[PDB]
């Protein structure tokens, strides 16, 4: 009177102790157990349990289902491991909404607020916004890096002459020895293995040593060098040329050549007395 | 007697075939179907389904509702696009816990283990922890990456000057001509178009040549050069200047002198015998 | 007659209006409130509710439910603030699985598909697969990133220190000074204040001021230089060095101690007639 259920089927059997059970073919053997439809069966003593549907099955201790061919299949479970979850959890039960051979989308579920709330679709969507934001960032950052790369390998391409030949397109030095060194105050040091020792001095060529205040030194002690190519000098403080000296040597030769006849003449004097 | 209804409305109708339903105003019109409170409709014959609460309603074939003016949306969905995924999903039912005007949440719930268990907002919380310490990474490279460009760029407004000058603020060659070629072992060759073909030699200015072991070229056949602003030579192996050859010049001058005045002697007596 | 319910406990108690309620002790208070078992309750203030298991508990406006001591835990809840939202949240209810102290795993889920669907552990692990392959992107970048470092450290290390000290390896000057300047066409300057004035010229050195087309200057007015460590000349323009020199003043010393001589014999001659 107030629970109509149309049937010709067999009776149900609320088996157990406390338990409730309504509809045709309904087998409730579990203490304090529910079930309701048609051949909703509460499997092995197994307690405490719900199934609300056609065919239903309550098989685990303590748990739910809900629906055609739904079963329990785990249960309450202690001490378990979740997925995305280092450290164990705990669990009074399950809520089975489908099957093994069969599951069942949930809908119309307000975003979860606190930690053990249902997390709806959107607020994964949320999530997944930024996932795509950075994967992008991501993207930029290998381009933009490779670029570098690129850049960067260029110096060592077109620079790499220069740190490593010591020279330029201009001031350039085959060798690979020790370093030039200007060690002088105001000096400059031209060429592998050059020294520049003295204040305002110059070391021009391969281990020349400038080593006296105020000079160019084309060599050293163990190693001079001729000068080449060299214009006459005309002012005071210029470099004279050997073709200029070879002028000199022939004014020389001119008199000494003068001498001797002066001296036969001399001769043919005191003689000639 | 043991499953009172306080009430005063209409008759319960378990209209269906095997059906069940309790309550005031309930028509469960669909086979086998369940259905318990004020009004809780099960409709069109579409089968097998559920609706426990004030105004409730099952729509859909296979599904549930619960609740306040809860309705089924959709249903079993087979070879559907789910949410994330990329392979088509099935589905043998839906489940409502609210409606398209008004929605659930769902309290208390352990994290899942398996693929197909409802998700808690702790067990994205640990997702979005790594999102984040993700985006920070992102934040740090973005800010070291500009910071490289930054390096780079100076690099290539210095280093350049260089390669296209072929100068340095101090080795300078105001020019456009052919690189300086230091040919010869520990050579030196300063200036477009010198050339150091000789062993341990020096290349001294544009278009100079240097040819000769052991050498420093002020220029070459084609155009010799004045050195110019040289000290007095000191040292055997100094170099010597114009004004200290006008010296020996002098003293050669001063000699002819002498010897024109002997010649006349020597004739004023010749001729005074 | 078709719900059967064994036990020798108390009455149920369908108290509220419209109510239903079935099993022992179970005491609905509530106006259209449904429950269903063992000692569960609908007190508090609970309009509407529903509890449907062993010693359930409905305790919040409008809410549910389900299974073994569980409890509604905060039920309808408007413009609330939800994990990951920005934007507030409406509710319409709450659907308890579970407790305060003991919670429920939701098994057997299909994947989401709208917004507000239940989602399930594997519609997560899809997210967490690329949270993973974006962190190994970025542990490359950051190992990348600290490779370019110390690639372009180095050139700084090597290259720059020229533009700072306008030295190369093999170039080298140890000054602070004015750059160096090369301002006549096709001329060289080296090393701080030189200045290469004139037409195909060279400056060598501190200070040093080349002002003459075809020149190459050690020095200036103001300063001269010796220069040092040269190899006697050979040929015609090649640079003579003191050596050299001191051989013809020893040949003119020579040439005056014989004029003397000859003066004297002339002088006695003279004299002695
Ligand atoms: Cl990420």
């Amino acid at each position: 009177k107030y629970y109509h259920a149309n049937s010709t089927e067999e009776d149900s059997l609320a088996v157990g102790t406390d338990s409730l059970a309504m509809g045709a073919k309904t087998i409730v053997n579990a203490d304090a157990g529910i079930g309701i439809g048609l051949n909703t069966l509460v499997m092995a003593d197994a307690i405490n349990g719900i199934a609300i549907g056609s065919n239903a099955r309550a098989n685990h201790a303590n748990s739910i289902a809900m629906g055609n061919g739904s079963q329990t299949t785990r249960g309450a479970q202690t001490d378990y491991t979740a997925y995305n979850m280092d450290t164990p959890q705990n669990s009074v039960g399950e809520f089975s909404v489908g099957s093994e051979d069969g599951q069942r989308q949930i809908t119309n579920v307000a975003a979860g607020s606190a930690d053990t709330d249902a997390v709806n679709v959107g607020q994964l969507k949320v999530t997944d916004a930024q996932v795509s934001r950075n994967t992008q960032s991501i993207t930029n950052l290998n381009t933009q890096v490779s670029n570098l790369d690129t850049r960067v390998t260029n110096i060592e391409n077109g620079i790499g002459d220069i740190v490593t030949t010591g020279s330029t397109k201009y001031f350039k030095t085959n060798t690979d020895g020790a370093d030039a060194n200007a060690q002088g105050a105001d000096s400059v040091a031209i060429g592998s293995g050059s020294i520049a020792a003295a204040e305002n001095s110059v070391a021009l060529g391969t281990n020349s040593v400038a080593d006296e205040a105020n000079t160019v030194s084309v060599g050293s002690s163990t190693q001079q060098r001729r000068i080449t190519n060299v214009a006459a000098g005309v002012n005071n403080t210029d470099a004279v040329n050997v073709a200029q000296m070879k002028q000199i040597e022939d004014k020389i030769e001119e008199i000494l050549s003068k001498i001797y006849h002066i001296e036969n003449e001399i001769a043919r004097i005191k003689k000639l007395i």
